[PDB]
């Protein structure tokens, strides 16, 4: 048992993050290799901080403290130190006399404005150097002075990142080992012919945000004089036969010179977001130069004040033969006509069209059929009708998450129409579409009574998202045309559920032979009409959080006592956030005997009838976190032989009953963190692999001794975050 | 300083609620008259519980414990006990040998099924007897046995309530002192001629929920055989000349006998909700019998399965000359035509029409003009387009809150169109309406760009509610036609605010010469377009909670540093729930010097620059509750002479600086509850009238003595909830 860090073996990692450590710990294990020490209160670092920690081949001192004084060659005597990370430390300078064994260095988010030979040129083994985000936006900081030639000694340098600094030009004397060159938001107007001419290995070049398009910028944005475009010499990308990824986002471009790509036969990803390329899109020769392009991002190229009827796509798109994804958000146009996308329809691997945020009013949906294999049709957010703000380690111009949830997209062809205005699905709404498997109609202000016919044209939908609408559930055949339905997400439709005098019919649930997952969360359900029960022979997982079981299962009311019992296959049930003070025993007994996993967290339970766990012989996880439980049973082993994980954090448990750890033979994980345990008696003292105790007011006196021994006896019981397992006054119990 | 209760003088009241008291306190003040002891853990009551507490003319033992054993005549020796309340106690019986001085008795929500002479007939001074809600719904309980004549001795009985018990008929031998008779939900099929014949003083009769209409009931509901109507003898309400309030809600009525009202010339409020009176509404003679009726509730009289084109209102409504409010929710019809309301238009005092929840599709709005003086036009929730569930002390069939917010209605003529489907305000949307002053368009899925013309037909709107829509704020003249605008509520319009690449224009705020109150809460505002500042010469109050000032006022960004300074008249600002870790001093200094009241609660502030309170010389209230403040300044008196209230609960303050209580000469209220104060030194020890300290881990040892003296010295400093001012282990500090 280590302290204050928590170790593992991936290759031996001392996770020592966030522990409020005030200086590097003396007490680290001697087989430790990677020591993560971020987010601590470390203020000073000397040579004698890592005195005897050898074969540390990684250090992380990010965010210290939560500015860091590092003496010169304080790391020098670590002859194995390879990866060093000292991001976000208000470092004034690249620290002096670093150990030349370093292969990866990260100085992101400091105050370093001077890149000197005295810090960098000795370090011949740098592969990846991260200096981004040191002088940017309206930060008080100085122009970035780069001593001449200071990189040419770094002949094993593969990745260099200087983004979000004021450079003004591409440094000269760049080693030709570079494969990845990041110069975004560096205030560079002009790209000369000599600028990259000897970088024959570059796979990636990022010149984004130089001469930026600043209208409506969510950050302080300085245009180039006259909102002028970036100036790229005609032979600037000569000799760059190995480029794969080119990012020219936000460089105010209006013209693309087709000859820029003459010597890039492999170009794979092109990013031209936030430029002014509406003209280039309609008639663009540069598109005939890219037969291996896979991803083209042309988002936010809208003309301010301009709302064209149709989008205008050059015939030249037809030539983009390897194109996989095409992103055209923020073009802004009223209508998508069948003719408008002819140039894309013969492209064989075009699987993703992104038309998000174009305020489109009508789509002639039949057009998506005439394509080859579209997989993701992304139309969200249109107008179709019946420390620190910016993360230095992600992409700055867009979100990188997938457009459509993987779990939904994995079923097949996907149509995301979320955040539109289809407030009512008419009879011909889905005429002429391909066989959609994944459908998002979230947030379309839909208030209709679904009745069994609305989806007849796409009857093979397998995952359906109708979250965040206002469905009026007043017809028992709703959605039953979707015989293949497997996932149905009905969250955040509380509008009509909340009104007691409108009708609520959920009977339809039973008709689905293949329904696996049903989410009814945040619907404020407390009254149903005519039928009180949920029935399905298939359903595996019901999410019923953010409803009102406190009302449903009121003591004076019997109507909903078997609400969930007809769910004969159910293995996971989420009853969290139901305002439950107590569950009547009979209603608890009528939960499906099939359950393996039951969540009743974040209610207000004062009591739990443990005895009833006898009728749930398959149950593996019981989650009661965030209630008001006062007492644990003394006889748990008598009610279950199945429970593997029991979660009880954020309750009011002050005493552990006899044999509680030893006697339950299937139980491996027990979470008692953040309760009211003053102690743990020797009488409470085996099949347990993890026990959580942080957050408790452990009275530290001579009485607390017995348990310590037990910890020493059982190393096989991980006890996390021992630093937070604390005497009630501050020291850990392990002192 | 009392303990454990907290006293006052209204006439001397010992508020002793909710204190976890385990028995009646010995230590009550001897001038105490009313002793509220509800919501405690009281289990037993004997004669020797109130030994020497005389001139107690009120006791409240509701919800004890949080069932109560009361010995016989345990209250007998209180010769002044007047009002006794023992609701919600699982009492098995009316307690025996109660003191005959009682004028008001409340036994609501117990288990009393036997109403005996041994408990009630002696008590000749009962005015008001509450026995409601003892056997109801699916509770395990017995039919209510009422010993014969047991009320006729109570000749000073004015109010009797037996609702929500199984009676089966109106008890006989009811004293003719009764003015108010509550028999709701008592399972009484038949009302005989003899039933009330000698009750010549009744002002109110409630026979609601006997033979109930049970379709879609939000409670276990037992129809009378055949869903039959209640049977009311033709001369059942003979001799009841003094009736004012008649409640016949949910008695399955289909016919009203006009002659029931022959001898009620004063009838004021008639409640016929949840019956089947569509026929009676269209052709109803009973309406010619009620020329003093003021309030008529005909809600939820819908025919299941039926959706008429027009509502059908008998000509006889024209005869309801004193009618003030008419409620017609849940009739359910498609269209309101001008002709359909002719019978109401000459009624002089008709100020309120309620058409909520009728799924109406079109209204011919010009019709509201032809009325006399309509004040509240309530149309919410239609389809217009471009312990314990039930509170025993409120009305069971409807919510009693006002239809329209008083603050909005106080400006004049009100139109509530909330929860409809006016997703777009067209040019003629508001043609032909009266001069609306108060307008609710909440929750209409409105996504348009308001532009300055939409309200031109009702330009004198003074309070405007557009909450819970999705407004696209992309035009600087939005709402500017409303030159008289005084209150503008823009909460919960985050849809477009949250998207960084759409435009956000709030410039319009400045054009309003009369804008007092602006709510921008829960809009997730973090980026504006072109103009970064909020400007108004009039605005008094800005609510900016649930936005992202953490982003706006990011350290690397200057654009929003004066966001609020142009609000030159501002006296109240709410910056709560902005995720603020810290406020740059310059942005804090640019808050309006006019401010008297500033809320920054529920953020995550680690530090507060108190020194800056020097530039806010009018500031009376500073609310920093629910942050992470570690330290208080030692020199507050140097930065302010205006602060009257300072609220610091839920922070991490462990020490009180010298002179903190004494030195600030304007400060009257200081809230330090729920921090981390182990003590309060004698050096921290005048103009203070209230100091809050409950929730702190006060170390109770010899050191804690000094402060106790100070408390004894200053009785003029209310310290609430001393019971919760607790040694860190359980006893109060005042022990
Ligand atoms: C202009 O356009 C270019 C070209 O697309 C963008 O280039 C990408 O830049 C992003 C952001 O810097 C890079 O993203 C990060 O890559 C790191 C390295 O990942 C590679 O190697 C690791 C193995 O070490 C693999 O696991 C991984 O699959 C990759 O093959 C990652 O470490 C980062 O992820 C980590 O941090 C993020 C922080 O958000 C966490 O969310 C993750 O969980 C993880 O811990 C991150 O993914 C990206 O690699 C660049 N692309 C290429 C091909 O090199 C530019 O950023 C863009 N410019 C601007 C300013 O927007
Ligand atoms: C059938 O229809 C009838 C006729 O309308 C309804 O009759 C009303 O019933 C309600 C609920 O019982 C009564 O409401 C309660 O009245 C109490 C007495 O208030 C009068 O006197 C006090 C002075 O003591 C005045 O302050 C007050 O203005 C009244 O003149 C109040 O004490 C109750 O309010 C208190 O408790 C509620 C609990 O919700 C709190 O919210 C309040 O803050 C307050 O503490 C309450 O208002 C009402 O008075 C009856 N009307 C008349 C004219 O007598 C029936 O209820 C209805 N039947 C059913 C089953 O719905
Ligand atoms: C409605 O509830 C459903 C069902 O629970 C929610 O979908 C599920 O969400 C969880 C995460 O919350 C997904 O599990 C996760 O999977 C990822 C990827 O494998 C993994 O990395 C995580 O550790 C976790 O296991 C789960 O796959 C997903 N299930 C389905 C069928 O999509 C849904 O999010 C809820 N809807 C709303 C609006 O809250
Ligand atoms: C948007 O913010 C406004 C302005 O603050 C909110 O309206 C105000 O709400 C408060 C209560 O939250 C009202 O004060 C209260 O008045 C009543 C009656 O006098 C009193 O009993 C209370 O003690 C309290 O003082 C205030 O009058 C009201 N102001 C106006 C102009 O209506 C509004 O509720 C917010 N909107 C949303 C949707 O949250
Ligand atoms: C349906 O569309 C909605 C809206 O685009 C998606 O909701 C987003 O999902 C992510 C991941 O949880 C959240 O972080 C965002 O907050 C959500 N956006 C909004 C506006 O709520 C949803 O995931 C889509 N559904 C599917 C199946 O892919
Ligand atoms: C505008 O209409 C909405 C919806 O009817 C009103 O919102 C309700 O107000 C009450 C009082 O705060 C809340 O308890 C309800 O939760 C609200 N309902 C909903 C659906 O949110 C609103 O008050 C009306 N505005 C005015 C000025 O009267
Ligand atoms: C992609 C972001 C475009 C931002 C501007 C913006 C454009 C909008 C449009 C398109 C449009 C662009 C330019 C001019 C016009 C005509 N006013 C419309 C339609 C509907 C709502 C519109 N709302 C907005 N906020
Ligand atoms: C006042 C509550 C009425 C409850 C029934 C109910 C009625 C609705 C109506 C009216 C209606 C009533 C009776 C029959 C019909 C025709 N299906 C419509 C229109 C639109 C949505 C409707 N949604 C509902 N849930
Ligand atoms: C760049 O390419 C051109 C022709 O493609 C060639 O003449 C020149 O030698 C190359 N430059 C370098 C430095 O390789
Ligand atoms: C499309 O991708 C497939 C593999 O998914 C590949 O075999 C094929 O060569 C690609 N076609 C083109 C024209 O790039
Ligand atoms: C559902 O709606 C369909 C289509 O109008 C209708 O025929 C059917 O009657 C409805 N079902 C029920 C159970 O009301
Ligand atoms: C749904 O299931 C019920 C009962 O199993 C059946 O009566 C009903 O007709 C079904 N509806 C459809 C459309 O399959
Ligand atoms: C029960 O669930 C399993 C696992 O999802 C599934 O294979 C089976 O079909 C379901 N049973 C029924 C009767 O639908
Ligand atoms: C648990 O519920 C059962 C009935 O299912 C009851 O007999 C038993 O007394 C309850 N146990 C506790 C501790 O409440
Ligand atoms: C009731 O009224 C009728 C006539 O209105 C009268 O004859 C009778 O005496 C009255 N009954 C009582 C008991 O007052
Ligand atoms: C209407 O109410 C007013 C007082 O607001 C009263 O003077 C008048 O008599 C009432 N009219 C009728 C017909 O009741
Ligand atoms: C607001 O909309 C009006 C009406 O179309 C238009 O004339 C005006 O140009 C718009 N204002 C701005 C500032 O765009
Ligand atoms: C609003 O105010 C601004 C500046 O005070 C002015 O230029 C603009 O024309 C105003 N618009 C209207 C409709 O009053
Ligand atoms: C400032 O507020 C006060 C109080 O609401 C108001 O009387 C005055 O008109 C406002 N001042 C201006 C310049 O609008
Ligand atoms: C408060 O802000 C002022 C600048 O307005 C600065 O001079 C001072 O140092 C700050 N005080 C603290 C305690 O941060």
């Amino acid at each position: 048992r280590s302290y204050p860090c928590d170790e593992k073996k991936q290759s031996v990692i001392a996770e020592c993050s966030n522990r409020r450590l005030q200086e590097v710990p003396q007490t680290v294990g001697k087989y430790v290799t990677e020591l993560d020490l971020s987010d601590n209160f470390i203020t000073h670092i000397t040579n004698e901080s890592f005195q005897g920690l050898q074969n540390l081949t990684k250090i992380n001192l990010n965010h210290n403290p939560n500015g860091l004084n590092i003496t010169d060659g304080a790391f020098l005597n670590l002859k194995n130190l390879r990866e060093l990370l000292l991001e976000d430390n208000q470092l004034p300078q690249i620290p002096s006399g670093l150990p030349e064994s370093l292969t990866e260095l990260s100085l992101i988010q400091n105050n370093i404005y001077n890149i000197t030979k005295e810090g960098i040129s000795r370090l011949i083994n740098l592969k990846n150097l991260y200096l981004a985000w040191n002088c940017y936006f309206n930060k008080v900081c100085e122009k970035t002075n780069i001593e001449d030639g200071v990189f040419e000694t770094l002949t094993n340098l593969e990745l260099l990142s200087l983004s979000f600094n004021s450079l003004s030009h591409v440094p000269p004397k760049l080693p030709s080992s570079l494969r990845k060159l990041f110069l975004s938001n560096t205030q560079i107007k002009y790209i000369s012919e000599e600028d990259f001419k000897g970088l024959i290995n570059l796979t990636l070049l990022d010149l984004s945000g130089n001469c930026p398009r600043c209208f409506n910028a969510p950050f302080p944005c300085v245009p180039c004089d006259g909102g002028a475009s970036i100036n790229i010499d005609r032979f600037a990308f000569q000799n760059l036969t190995q480029l794969r990824y080119l990012n020219l986002s936000s460089t105010s471009l209006r013209k693309i010179n087709a000859a820029w790509f003459k010597n890039m036969p492999h170009l794979k990803v092109l990013d031209l977001e936030f430029n002014y390329l509406v003209g280039e899109i309609a008639s663009g020769a540069f598109l005939t130069m890219l037969p291996r392009l896979e991803i083209l991002d042309l988002s936010f190229n809208y003309i301010k004040g301009s709302y064209p009827q149709h989008i205008n796509i050059s015939r030249n798109f037809s030539k983009l033969l390897s194109l996989r994804a095409l992103h055209l958000r923020g073009y802004v146009f009223q209508e998508l006509r069948e003719d408008d996308f002819q140039p894309l329809m013969q492209l064989p691997n075009l699987s993703t069209i992104n038309l998000g945020i174009n305020f489109i009013k009508q789509i002639d949906f039949k057009l998506f059929q005439n394509f080859s294999n579209l997989e993701i049709i992304y139309l969200s957010e249109n107008r179709i009708s019946p420390d620190f703000e910016f993360d230095p380690h992600s992409n700055f111009y867009h979100f990188t998450r997938p457009l459509i949830k993987p779990q939904c997209a994995a079923y097949g062809k996907a149509l995301d129409l979320s955040l539109n205005s289809i407030f009512f699905i008419g009879p011909n709404q889905f005429e002429n579409l391909p066989d959609i498997a994944c459908l998002n109609l979230s947030a379309n202000s839909n208030a209709q009574v679904l009745s069994g016919t609305e989806f007849s044209a796409i009857p093979h939908v397998k995952y359906l998202d109708l979250t965040n609408n206002r469905l009026d559930f007043d017809n028992a055949s709703a959605l039953t045309e979707l015989s293949d339905l497997e996932v149905l997400d009905l969250s955040y439709n509380s509008h009509y559920f909340r009104i007691a005098g409108v009708t609520h019919h959920l009977e339809f649930i039973q008709n689905f032979t293949n329904l696996k997952v049903l989410n009814l969360s945040h619907n404020n359900i407390y009254t149903l009409t005519d039928k009180y029960n949920l029935e399905s022979k298939s359903l595996v997982e019901l999410v019923f959080s953010g409803n009102r079981l406190d009302i449903l299962w009121n003591d004076d009311d019997n109507r909903y006592i078997s609400i969930f019992k007809g769910l004969k296959n159910l293995t996971r049930l989420d009853l969290s956030l139901n305002r439950l003070k107590h569950i009547p025993n009979e209603a608890f007994l009528n939960l499906p005997a099939s359950l393996t996993e039951l969540h009743i967290n974040d209610n207000m339970l004062k009591f739990f009838n443990w005895t009833l766990l006898q009728q749930f012989p398959r149950l593996e996880l019981l989650d009661l976190r965030g209630n008001k439980l006062l007492f644990l049973t003394d006889s748990l082993s008598d009610f279950t032989s199945s429970l593997r994980t029991l979660l009880l954090s954020h309750n009011r448990i002050s005493h552990l009953p006899s044999g509680f750890l030893s006697e339950v033979s299937s139980l491996k994980h027990l979470d008692l963190s953040s309760n009211l345990l003053k102690t743990i008696n020797k009488s409470a003292l085996t099949k347990l692999s993890m026990l959580e105790l942080h957050g408790n007011p452990f009275e530290c006196t001579c009485d607390i001794g017995d348990f310590r021994r037990w910890m020493d006896e059982h190393l096989n019981v991980k006890i996390p975050r021992l630093v937070d397992v604390i005497c009630a006054r501050g020291k850990s119990i392990v002192s």
